[PDB]
């Protein structure tokens, strides 16, 4: 058996290695919620979430520690929880927050069982270690062409081995020209061979999308992101006809049922859930169950080392989205080789705690 | 009257002249199941099976024999056994290994019925023989461009005098660059007026499918065939819609009803049942009926014997595949002019098999 | 080999033994033509058309010749010449008395195709000759209840043994508590288990058929057939979606395709095309691989031989309508037995011309 | 008050001036039916129908007499004698020969009614003699490109003055690419000034048409006619799609329902209703009740005359189809200027025949 | 020839026989505006507005005033002319005040177009003046069930000899348990075989409008009239889709193209157009044929003068609304018979204004 006790939170910040340069302003910063599980019998869970907005950790803090009031006592079961969880909060949204908190209980209450199981996640949800092809995210923010061509070097090799396949690009300059001139700059440097996944960041609105979606549908890139808010899937279908490009989207989908809902919808080519918002593991789980009987490819948004576990049993596994932004409070990543995210061979995610980065950096 | 006796099923196993050189592997083994009919007014039923996996003859050869068993001593009449067949089956499934025995049996009790009246099929069903117009889908593996070009001059030439008018030209290479290459070099070879068919052979994911069917869609091809995994109605829908080029699939449509949903999905421009999948003879004369309401063009996939009798009564008849993997096992396979298959004036479908090459292949 | 010499039209006109009275007047007679195919090889064809207009045989007589004319040495194949008739009438359509004539050409050929394999149709078909689930239609036209009622219980008594399980009731009284007091009268004397088929013959409009099919949706019918006229499929979707009691149209289908199109309108929940109209044996093969796609039941209307025929292999066969109009110009009308009729073992449609009926009723 | 009296129908033969040059044959013939109304009071009605196929005639006048006969001592009044013209034959069919015989009467008797008021019929249908633009379709049959071209300088030529806008042009020949040379050949002769309108006459299977209609569609043709056979609304609407050069289609629609059924399948982008199709001036006046409604630009087929008139008073009044074959029965065809075709000041419809020429070639 | 001089609009203030008792308020006055043509060649024309607000009448007189300053000398010709004052006020809508002005103009100009070729419009528009059946719309307001019931024996005698077989009921009491009690008490005065039109005049909104129309679902009513707003076309869909009655709309159309839309919306089973919504003659004609092609039973609103000419050529044709309030200006309104309204032998539309009625309610 497998009970759970209590649930630790810890808010820290990181300062970024490349800061978001965005073009309304510059973000040094990167919070993370770092998750520790008891179970009466001795087993521990230990995963993180990304919330962005580090004011919101006074928020989420508080929500989990309440959630670990709840539970105590609780077999400690990923499915059951999960619906104890979303019930408890459903006054207050099934998406946003609630489904935030949530979702960290989830990732880590998994990390817990398979650990228990005495498994890798992977493993544990019937596949195995292995690699999962992956794109570098870390950069490329709208700074100058030359810049980000010359970064882009750097990001290829931080793949080693051959590199990374792919590279996120980030677009929305005041100028649609610089933002064309700096894809154009990078595939010089880097060579046409490498994947170039565009991301606006919803940073259009409808007429602007369709004015500069359409500039660049004829570039080859991958795919072309989140062009305008998350949440405009009339605006998403008008897109995603027009362009011959693949639209993705997905970031933003809170649960598998928001998913089903923009596919019914024909708002997307493809699709990338965010952990936090999907539902943590079980969300992803029935969100690659959607997307599977659909056949629409799936990639992952942040969490590089869950991504990993889940990818290896997903039908449609696409791109693991992969960056550093979290390295500092781990003890060990996962390893890379040739573009390449390793899944090890160790129970559960695997995670250890750099407890020395944590304290420096504690809020 | 005409009396079922018994059915006997022997299976074979070929050594394929140009072996399928896909990309997993190069396979150059080619399974026949070897259909005889009895009846006990002596008018005899000969027709073939092509199940592609030689361990599947295994449940086929079994299954049939059965079906023998059930059958003994009713009336030869197809539609009535068509029933008898499937329905024996139903609860392990209507499509699959089911639908391929029940094909297997129909195709050889036409043949009776046509030898009962001294018709050939296609006059029983209501045509003349003749000749049907025919691409070569022979080879055009996945070996390198000159080595394809080259071939392709070989293949031209089997369709004898002025030759095939079409080839069929199998794509999916590691590298898109080198299918477009192939192609260039096979018309470079044997000229731009030959019709170009070409086969993924649901080799691609989505994603995958989006940028390679994009890449090709100004080639000239005569249509691109099955991108994707064969059930993904929702995925061609889409490529269809993006392409211009004619998109085809069919060959894996168990059944006519399975055709009308593809054709309810708008999955497809074009069709191509296979006789195994679609209910043998019976089962190609409705979707017929199907494909003649909407007017979809019809091709044929494998058994060109079968094909090309029944493409003499069908309304939207396209083009047959042609391809000469089962003559050895046929005395007289049909003769080729122009790139045309020539029904021969022989009753049903005028099969004797060569018993010194059977028993050279016999498994 | 099987040639095409010549075919001959007789027209003749039939005193109904129970004359049709609708509310507009009374039609008592019943026009035929009479179709006899020679081959140069001395097998005949036979088979007739009921064009329901006698001076429509003057338009229908020298189209049948000219056809005639036009096949005149070519080969006796039903597929071919189907396409050759139809398309030389394009330009005055494919649909309308053009398919009447291509129609009774049609099933006259198919017989002789038939007797030249010196097989029952329904044998060369893929079936046998066997029982046929029939209703009646002899009568039952707009008299009071008190005589449609004991012509009902003549009408069951038709059939032999246990006689038909249905009839069909003609409604469109012009106060419809009439046509409900006739239906109750009728079960009341041949008893409740009967199917009542109920036909309005196009008689409403869309509000009166609003008005008066939903007057009688819960009294028990088979089915509603034909409220309103024939090409108006937004009403007949209106209507069947408005009634539990299946909708029955059909009849007026001028081939295959329309059928296609009834379907896709949604317009009704059964179908019984009429041979004449459909395309003869070879649109009726062609509209049931239609109906049997869509699982659509289909039943016959009219020509009670070829109809029993093409039910015998017909996936969807529901009930044949049967009525004994044009017997006295055959030497043997199928025989019955407990309401089905029995295809007899004898090539062809077994049709052999009373020439003393003939003379009497030649016109 | 005005009376019906009987009508006569006068089979000829024409010689065309350029015989019709098809990919399967050369028809130098053209059927017409003179058609003389007589009232008890003494006004005449005059019109004609071309109904293609000459042997088409035998079926026509008898229906057209047995109308007469049908219609003696009654009102004549147009509307009313539609329907019961239609009713008289919905047995055998609403579309076909029935709606052409019905619809030839409607000409005579709208003109009939025109006469009577001493009014032009574009005057009692409430507008004004007028010019309206046509084009020529006297040509551009499947010949030589050059042959095509130096007729292409006549055939604007007929139009006088600044001559013919635009110019019918025919396609379909064996090799696509000379269908091509044909349109740059034409456009060199008389300027890219002239709107050209391309006819395929249903003369390809949906295949065919997809491949050839994208090679022309970048050509700048004013529309493509009739790809694919006329019933097929579902190829229509993936043209029309795929296509971006408005499709034409309707000169089949047989009665103004169907091209409301055409519509509603999304089959075209303008329609051209043939006036023995689609029922005569009655159904040419619903028709576009029909077609102004959706904003549909509608365009004419034959019956320069007719056509004229009620073009006048067409709200979405597109081209006119202008040709010249029924001419010589004419003793004053109407008014050509720049391109227009004059209505002239003349009651009804201002036909009168050339009696001489009308002996001449009688049948 | 035909020519227009000028227009002259008189607004007159009659009294209502019996007055209009809504929930609302008592309306005992009627406005009428009375339209006269002058043409060149001294034939008049003559029809009538109901524009229902008294002080409408000051915009509509100085707009169909500025019409006739506009119109002047121009030809008669209705098409053209209703193209011309449509046009001139596009800026201010097309719906509206606009549409109600050249309405106005519209019957007026058929009119004198109908007497400038002596006839009456129905025969000038292809049919013979004759019956058109009708119901009484002259009052069953909103008073007690008893006093209804009384109402209501007069109203069915009003249609002379065997009276009127339909009378409109109006609904929309506070309390809708006594609408339902004043149905039966008026069919249990005048028989149950009389039909009865439930008229609601916009008065509910959608919740109301739900609960009510279902309370009277059942009770046999002919028709169910606008419950809501007449632009809610969604609320109509759901309450067509809900209700087994028909539902009616339609008196607010301005124009062919907005009934199109609503037919292409679901919003009715039955339409109504009013004259001056629709535009007029003109509108009406058009709207027929829309009406046609769906098989849309249409019926009229208000001007039972036109509408009696135009139902003789409407193909739908279904009742006729029949009032006496514009009766006192007329010398001599059209006569009943047994409840159908007889279009009188008189050329246009037989009006003659009785001059001391007008003069003696002037404005
Ligand atoms: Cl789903
Ligand atoms: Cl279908
Ligand atoms: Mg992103
Ligand atoms: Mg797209
Ligand atoms: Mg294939
Ligand atoms: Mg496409
Ligand atoms: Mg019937
Ligand atoms: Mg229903
Ligand atoms: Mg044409
Ligand atoms: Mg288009
Ligand atoms: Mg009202
Ligand atoms: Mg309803
Ligand atoms: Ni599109
Ligand atoms: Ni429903």
């Amino acid at each position: 058996t497998l009970t759970f006790r209590k649930l630790t939170a810890r808010p820290v910040l990181l300062k970024l290695q490349r800061p978001v340069t965005a073009r309304i302003a510059t973000i040094p910063d990167w919070p993370l919620i770092l998750i520790d599980i008891e179970t009466e019998e001795g087993v521990p869970g230990r995963a993180y979430l990304e919330p962005y907005v580090p004011k919101a950790m006074k928020y989420l803090v508080p929500a989990l520690h309440d959630m670990s009031d709840m539970l105590a006592g609780q077999p400690l079961a990923p499915a059951e929880i999960y619906d104890k969880t979303r019930k408890s909060l459903h006054f207050v949204g099934y998406a946003g927050l609630s489904m935030i908190a949530a979702s960290g209980v989830d990732m880590a209450v998994w990390d817990a069982l398979a650990r228990a199981a005495n498994m890798p996640l992977c493993t544990l949800l019937g596949g195995t270690p292995g690699s999962v092809k992956a794109y570098n995210s870390n950069g490329l923010w709208l700074k100058s062409p030359a810049e980000v061509a010359a970064e882009a070097v750097e990001l290829k090799a931080e793949g080693q081995g051959t590199g990374f396949k792919g590279l996120k690009l980030r677009m929305g300059r005041d100028d649609p020209a610089v933002d064309i001139e700096t894809a154009e700059a990078v595939w010089d440097a880097v060579g046409r061979d490498t994947a170039l996944m565009v991301d606006f960041n919803q940073g259009l609105d409808m007429a602007e999308a369709m004015h500069r979606t359409r500039q660049i549908d004829d570039l080859g890139l991958e795919w072309i992101e989140e062009p305008v808010v998350y949440d405009n899937f009339d605006g998403y279908a008008q897109l995603r006809h027009d362009l011959k490009t693949p639209l993705m989207i997905g970031e933003n989908f809170y649960g598998p049922r928001e998913m089903h809902q923009a596919l019914q919808a024909g708002a997307c080519d493809l699709v990338m859930p965010d952990f936090m918002r999907i539902g943590g593991v079980s969300g992803w789980m029935r969100a690659a169950g959607v997307a599977g009987a659909w056949g629409i490819p799936m990639s992952t948004h942040l969490y590089p080392e869950v991504g990993a576990h889940v990818m290896r049993v997903t039908e449609t596994a696409h791109w693991l989205e992969w960056q550093s932004w979290a390295d500092p409070i781990l003890q060990e990543p996962y390893a890379l080789s040739d573009g390449d995210l390793i899944v090890p061979d160790k129970p559960g995610l695997g995670l250890d705690w750099d407890e020395d980065v944590v304290a420096a950096n504690l809020v």
